[PDB]
C-alpha cells in the first residue's frame, strides 16, 4: 500500500487526508510539531474508510521516523521577507529527514512563498530534480476555469487555462491559452458569450482570490487540497496529467537554477516531462517578472 | 439538479460541502448565521469542482429563503439540560422555514442531543415521519466497525455491527450482532483471533470516542460529515441502504412517540422501512435505558 | 430513480447497461425485438450490482411499453443506401412510441448513418429539438485523442480535439482545434515531439478505426457505449458538458434543416447550448461536404 | 503502472477489461490462442480511456512472452469429464509461462470446473499457495444476495451471504449465514418479510442460474467479470476484503491437499488470511459432499 505523509497536518492537511481515504488512495501519516492535534484529527479521519469502502491506515504523528519508507511527501508546515530564514530553518530540518527516510519519496512542497520554498528543500533534501515539485498552476487555474465556466454555463473542467511563473501576485494568466470544451476562448468573445471586459475582471479575482477568501472571515484549504492531491495522484497512478507545477528550469524561457510554474507532465517516475511554452514577447516579460520576483527572494537567504 | 442545504456550515458542514462536491451529488448551500464565514468556504469549495470533475453550485448563505426547494436539509446548527431550551428555539425557527420554504425535503438532524432535538424538529416543521432521521448510527457503528477491523486486519466495511437506542452514553452496543465478512464475531473468538477483552475495550473505546478525540486537542467532523453524506446519498439515488439511525416509534420495541436509533432503509421515498431488531431481554434493557434518557430530557421542554 | 431505455441490446447495448449498474446512474431496460436474449443479458448483469455497491434495476424487454416514463432513449437498433427505408421503418415505429409513452425523454441515437438516423427520429417522435442528439464525435474525437496521447506520453484525457459535419468516413478532423494540457498541438510539432506527418497517419486512422477493428476479427463497441454514457450521464447529472454530437442545424454554419456533428452543451434540460465553430474557409468546404453526404442520403428517404 | 494480464479474451475477458479501464487499475493485456480477436477487442477498448479518465494501456496477444512481469493473471482460457484432460494440457502451459516469466503474479483461476483446475495450475506453476485462487463464491453469492435484496428491498450489497465447498451444482448455500444490514435473515422470516420457501426458492435459482441465462440465450459473463475485478482489486489496492474463493485447504474443515471454496481475505501479500467457518454437522456434510465431487475430478487427471 503507498504511503503518503502530509508534513503539516493543519487545515489543508485535514482536507488532503480525508480526500485520500476517499480515493483509497494510501496509508496516510499526518505528522506536525503540535503534539496530540495530529493524533486527534487522524483518529477522526480513520474511521471514515467505512463509509468510503476503503482501507486505509490514518496516524497521526509527531516524530519524524515515520516518514520513513513514503512514497509522497507533501509540506505545509512553515510559519514577509522576514519569514523567510524562519521557513528555510524547516526546509533544512524536513530536508535532512527525508535525504535519510524517503530519498525515493515524490516530494510536493505547499509552504510560502513555495517558488523560493520548493528550491530550498530540493537543495537541503537531495532528491532528484524530477522528483520535487511545488504547488501552484493546479490551485490558481482551478480559480480561473471555475469563474469562467460560470460565465459560459459549462462544467468547470471543460475550461482549460495556465498560470504561469510563480504563485503568488505576480502570476501569469495567460489570456491566449485560454479553452472552452477545447474552443479558443476568443470565439466564446466575438460570439458575445463572454466580455474581454468580463473576462479581465476575472483576471482580477483569480489574482486576489486568497485575499476574497480571508476578507469573508475564512481561508483557502479545500481547493488547494484537491489540487494537491490531483497531482500526488497522478503520480501514484502513473496517469501522465498535465499539470502547472513549479519545478526547476534547466534552460526553459531562458531560465537556470531557479523554480518556475510551468506545464508538466506527472507520472509514475515524477516529473516525466517539463512542457516549455511557446510565449510572445509580452507573455515572456510577465514571465520573467514573476520569476524575477522568485530570485529576488531566494537571493535573500 | 438536487439541491443540498445545509444549516450550519461549521468544521462539519465544511467536510459536508466537500464530499458533496466530490460525489457530485448536487447543488449546496452552505447556511450558517454567522455572516461572511459560509459565503467564504462555499467560494473555497466551489473551486475544487474542477479538480472532481463535478458541476456544483456551491454557495454561502445566512439568508432562510435559499432553503426553497431544498431536496435534502442537514442541521448541525446550535449550541448541558440548560442547552434544550436554546436549540429548541432554533428548531422551532428552523421548523416554520422548513414548512414554508421546502415542505418535501428530507431532513437529516444532528444537533444535539439528537434523539430529543430530531423529534423537535419534526414537530416544529410537520414533515412526514418518514421524511425526517436523526445522525447516530451510522457514525457511532463506524467507530465500533474499524476498531473491529483492525484488529481482524480485514476491510472496515467487512465489519457489520449494530448500536441502537440513542446517541451518546447509553448507545446499546449490540455484541450478538457482530460479523465480519457475514460470520458471526463469535466464530472469531473461538479461533481466538479476538478476544472477549477486546471486545469489550472496544465497546468501551466506541462510546467514549468523542471524548478520545476532543481530548486529542481536535474534535470529531471527519466521520460524522461521511455518516451523514452516505444517509443523504443513499436518499438521493434511492440506494435503500440499511442505515442506523434516529426515526420515530410507532410502536417497534413497545414505544410510541419518540425517536430512537433502530436499523432502517433510506431509499428515493424517504424512510421505507423501519427495521425492528428481535432483542432478547437483557438488550431490550439497555434499549430502554437509552430510549428513557432521550424522554427524560424530551419531558423538560 | 431514472429510467434508462436502451432500445437495441446488442453488444453496445450490453456495455452500456454494465457501465450503467457501474456508475449507479439508474433502472435500465435492455429492449430487444429479439426474444429472450435482452431477458438473460438483463438477469446476467444484475447480480453485479452487488460487486459495484449500486441498486439499479436491469430488466430485460420485447414490450415496447417498458418505455413508460423513460428519462433517457439510446436507440441501437437497426439493420448501403438500401438500408435507410429498412431503418426509417423503424425510427417510425419507435418515434410513434417515444411520443405516446416518454415525450419528455432525452434521445441519444446511434444506428446509422447517425446523422439521417436521429433527424428521422426526431421527425417520427415529435420531441423538441433540445432533447434529441446523435452519437458522433464524443467517439471519434475519443480515437483522436487517444493515438496523440500515446505519441506524446500523457493522460489521453488531457488531448482535446474536435471532429465535426457528420459520423462516417467524412468526418472533419479540425487539425487548428487540437490542444494538449490546454496548448496547441502546433508547441509539440514545433518542439519535434511529434511530426506533421505522425498527426496526418493518426488522422487516416481515426478516420479508419472502425474498419480497423472489423479486419481485427471484432467490432467497435466499448468505446461507443462508453462515449453513448458520457452523453447520458451529463444530462442526467446536469454537468453541462461540452461534448460533440450530432443535433439539429438552425442556421449554424450556413444550415438548416438537418443534423450536424458539433460541439455542444448537454445539460440537465437537454442540449443547453449549440457551439459553432468559427471554421475558416477551408475547414468550412470539409464541413460542406460532410454534411452534404447527409444531406444526399436524407433526400432518399 | 499494475500490469493485469487476461490469459483467455473471450467475453468474460471482454467485461474485465473494460471495467479495469474504468477503475484505472492497470495496464492490460488481453491474451488469447485466437490471432486477431484480442487485438481488436483491446483495440477498442484503449479508447474508452478518454471516457473514463484514465491512463490504462490495453494491448492484444496471442505471445505468451507479454505474461513478464505481471502481477495479476486471470485464466479463463479453456474448452464433461473427458475434457478434464484438455485443459489440464493447458493448465500444463500456462503454468510453465507463469513460472518462468511472472512467478510473482497473483494468479485468478476460472477455467471451469475451477476447484480442480486452480489446483491444477498451482500444481504446475509452483507459485505459492498463497497466491492462487479460484472464482467462485463471490459470485454465486452475488446471486443469492441480489435475490434476497430484490425480496426486501435492500440494497443488494447489504445482503451478506457465504456459499461454500464449490462452484458449481453442489455448491453449498449456508442459510444460517444470511443477514441483512447485518441482522440475521431469520428476523425477516419471522416478521413476514420474506418465507422459507419464498428463500429456497431463490436457493434453488442461485444454484441453477448458469442455466437460466444460458437457456434465455445469453451466457453469464458481465457478473462473473465483476467478480474477478473485486478479487484482483482487493489485492492490488490491499483492501483485505473478506471474499469466498476457491483455496488450498490445509487442515481446514478436516481436508487437505484440494481446493475448496471458503471465505478469506485478499490483500497485497495474496491470501493473508483462510477463515474456516464452524460448521455445524449437516453443514458439513454439505460442504463435504461438494469438495468429494472435486476430489472425484482431480483423482481422474
Amino acid at each position: 500500500k503507498p504511503k503518503i505523509v502530509l508534513v503539516g497536518s493543519g487545515m489543508i492537511g485535514g482536507v488532503m487526508a480525508t480526500l485520500i481515504v476517499q480515493k483509497n488512495l494510501g496509508d496516510v501519516v499526518m505528522f506536525d510539531v503540535v503534539k496530540n492535534m495530529p493524533q486527534g484529527k487522524a483518529l477522526d479521519t480513520s474511521h471514515s474508510n467505512v463509509m468510503a469502502y476503503s482501507n486505509c491506515k490514518v496516524t497521526g504523528s509527531n516524530s519524524y521516523d515515520d516518514l520513513k519508507g513514503a512514497d509522497v511527501v507533501i509540506v505545509t508546515a512553515g510559519f514577509r521577507d522576514d519569514l523567510l530564514p524562519l521557513n528555510n530553518k524547516i526546509m533544512i530540518e524536513i530536508g535532512g529527514h527525508i535525504k535519510n527516510l524517503c530519498p525515493n519519496a515524490f516530494i510536493i512542497v505547499v509552504t510560502n512563498p513555495v517558488d523560493v520554498m520548493v528550491q530550498l528543500l530540493f537543495e537541503h533534501s537531495g532528491v532528484p530534480k524530477n522528483k520535487i515539485i511545488g504547488l501552484g498552476g493546479v490551485l490558481d487555474t482551478s480559480r480561473l476555469k471555475y469563474y469562467i465556466s460560470q460565465k459560459l454555463n459549462v462544467c468547470p473542467r471543460d475550461v482549460n487555462a495556465l498560470i504561469v511563473g510563480a504563485h503568488g501576485n505576480k502570476m501569469v494568466l495567460l489570456k491566449r491559452y485560454i479553452t472552452v470544451g477545447g474552443i479558443p476562448l476568443q470565439e466564446f468573445i466575438n460570439n458575445k458569450k463572454i466580455t474581454d471586459e468580463e473576462v479581465e475582471g476575472i483576471f482580477d479575482r483569480t489574482v486576489n482570490t486568497a485575499l476574497e477568501i480571508v476578507n469573508l472571515l475564512a481561508s483557502p484549504y479545500v481547493a488547494p487540497a484537491a489540487a494537491i492531491i490531483e497531482m500526488a495522484e497522478s503520480y501514484l497512478k502513473d496517469i501522465k496529467k498535465v499539470l502547472v507545477c513549479s519545478t526547476l528550469l534547466e534552460g526553459q524561457y531562458g531560465h537556470s537554477n531557479i523554480f518556475g510554474g510551468t506545464p508538466l507532465v506527472i507520472g509514475g517516475t515524477g516529473v516525466e516531462q517539463v512542457i516549455e511554452l511557446q510565449l510572445n514577447a509580452e507573455e515572456k516579460t510577465k514571465f520573467d517578472e514573476a520569476v524575477a520576483e522568485t530570485k529576488r527572494m531566494k537571493a535573500l537567504i
